[PDB]
Order: C-alpha cells, then sequence, then structure tokens
C-alpha cells in the first residue's frame, strides 16, 4: 500500500497556500517513473473529471496527510498570464469554456470552488487546464470575491461564477475588474460594482461580463434554473462545441 518511501522528491515546486507541493517520482511498481505532484498537509478531494485535477493516492502519516495528485507540465495561468499579460479573445474563450465545465460539476458534487484565480488553473502538456485546490463545501485574494462573500451574506455556487468573470476580465485585459489601493477599498470597489468596459473588447465579451457582474446573486448569469447552461448558452461562446471539449478533441491555442 501507498507509502512516503513510495516516492522519491525531484524538486519542491513552490511553498504553499495548502502545504508544500513537491515534484515526486512514484518508485513502485506499477507505475514506476510516474511522475506526481505531491502534497503535504499537518472538503472532498477525490472528483473525476477531465479539467479537475486527480487524486491518486492518498495516505497518513503521523500528523501529515500525503496527497499525490496530477502533475500539470504547463504550470498555472497566473504564470502564463504575467508573462503575456493577456490572452486574446479566442485563448480566453477556450480556457473559460473548460473552466465552465469544471466548475459546474464541482456544484454538482456540492463544491463551491472559493479560490478560482488563475494561479488555481493549472495547463498540461497539451494546454488543456485543470482546477486544483478545491474540494470544501462549507466555507482569500479579494480582487476575486463576489460581493456577496465580501458583505458575508452567503457564499454559494454564484460566488464562483462572480469570480469567473473576475477570471475573464483579468485575462481579457491584463487587468482586474475591482481594484483598490487595499484591500479594503478593493472591496468597496467591489461592492459599488462600478465598472468600465475597456473598448478593445467584442461586444459578445462585454455582455457576457455584465451578466456575471450582477451584484444581487440572484441576477448573475448561472444563477439557474438552467444554472451552467445559462453562461454555456451564452453567445460568447456560441462557436463552442461542448462535447469535443469535454472530450479533449478542441487544440489548445497554447502549447507548453
Ligand atoms: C507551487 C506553485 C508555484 C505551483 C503553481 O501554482 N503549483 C503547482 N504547479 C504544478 N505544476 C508545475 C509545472 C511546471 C513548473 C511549475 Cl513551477 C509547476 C502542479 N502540477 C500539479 N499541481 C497541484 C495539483 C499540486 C501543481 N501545482
Amino acid at each position: 500500500k501507498a507509502d512516503p518511501s513510495h516516492f522519491e522528491l525531484l524538486k519542491v515546486l513552490g511553498q504553499g497556500s495548502f502545504g508544500k507541493v513537491f515534484l515526486v517520482r512514484k518508485v513502485t511498481r506499477p507505475d514506476s517513473g510516474h511522475l506526481y505532484a505531491m502534497k503535504v498537509l499537518k472538503i472532498l478531494a477525490d472528483v473525476n473529471h477531465p479539467f479537475v485535477v486527480k487524486l491518486h493516492y492518498a495516505f497518513q502519516t503521523e500528523g501529515k496527510l500525503y496527497l499525490i495528485l496530477d502533475f500539470l507540465r504547463g504550470g498555472d495561468l497566473f504564470t502564463r498570464l504575467s508573462k503575456e499579460v493577456m490572452f486574446t479573445e479566442e485563448d480566453v474563450k477556450f480556457y473559460l469554456a473548460e473552466l465552465a465545465l469544471g466548475l459546474d460539476h464541482l456544484h454538482s458534487l456540492g463544491i463551491i470552488y472559493r479560490d478560482l484565480k488563475p494561479e488555481n488553473i493549472l495547463l498540461d502538456e497539451e494546454g488543456h487546464i485543470k482546477l486544483t485546490d478545491f474540494g470544501l463545501s462549507k466555507e482569500g485574494t479579494v480582487e476575486y470575491m463576489a460581493p456577496e462573500v465580501v458583505n458575508r451574506q452567503g457564499h454559494s455556487h454564484s460566488a464562483d461564477w462572480w469570480s469567473y468573470g473576475v477570471l475573464m476580465f483579468e485575462m481579457l485585459t491584463g487587468s482586474l475588474p475591482f481594484q483598490g489601493k487595499d484591500r479594503k477599498e478593493t472591496m468597496t470597489l467591489i461592492l459599488k460594482a462600478k465598472l468600465g468596459m475597456p473598448q478593445f473588447l467584442s461586444t459578445e465579451a462585454q455582455s457576457l461580463l455584465r451578466a456575471l457582474f450582477k451584484r444581487n446573486p440572484a441576477n448573475r448569469l448561472g444563477s439557474g434554473p438552467d444554472g451552467a447552461e445559462e453562461i454555456k448558452r451564452h453567445v460568447f461562446y456560441s462557436t463552442i462545441d461542448w462535447n469535443k471539449l469535454y472530450r479533449r478533441e478542441i487544440k489548445p491555442p497554447f502549447k507548453p
């Protein structure tokens, strides 16, 4: 059975906001040689979906909870965003569509992806995305918080779609829609939900952002009754075949 001795440490990927994540190589059969990302801890984690990180092994060792997950070669969207400082609508439509599927699934499991942001969206070698650091059902980066969360008036699935809107805006413009000089001001800007629409954005993109940026979570796109479909049927994704996207048949615009 699983055991820390079955994995040799290759290198530390980075300090964590969830513990430390190491790049490990399994030493035991049958996946001997296979690379994995190892997370050590001192609430669901098992989800099966093309756009959600897979948990391969989980074992407790005296206070330490080891999680062996997929190693995503491509790194995260935050890193790519910083280097390219903004993606074309083409790239954005693609990442958001796959994210749309991943997110909705997590919502069906009754999970709320509270920490949705580019840092938590990984890319595999093919360029497809994979959501990480999810799981919590019973609840951060302020720039991504929905107004009901800032005011602590609740935190349902709707909150995620607002954050989804923020991710879209940041990838499309290189900037955050609501940014103050400090956390306080940012939260106040989120509450006013006062938003200027950059003129280089397509009308379809602008339409979608306006629908996602509804202060009242009940009027926010994704708030049913067709839930995620409400967002998937938006004109912004007209050219997206969800069937093949799910099957990973759509060619990623970016290849790491
Ligand atoms: C430690 C952080 C700097 C990074 C990026 O957010 N985290 C990260 N990078 C990953 N991949 C990755 C690939 C190439 C270079 C670098 Cl620095 C990271 C990764 N693969 C699988 N997971 C989790 C499910 C644990 C991962 N998590």
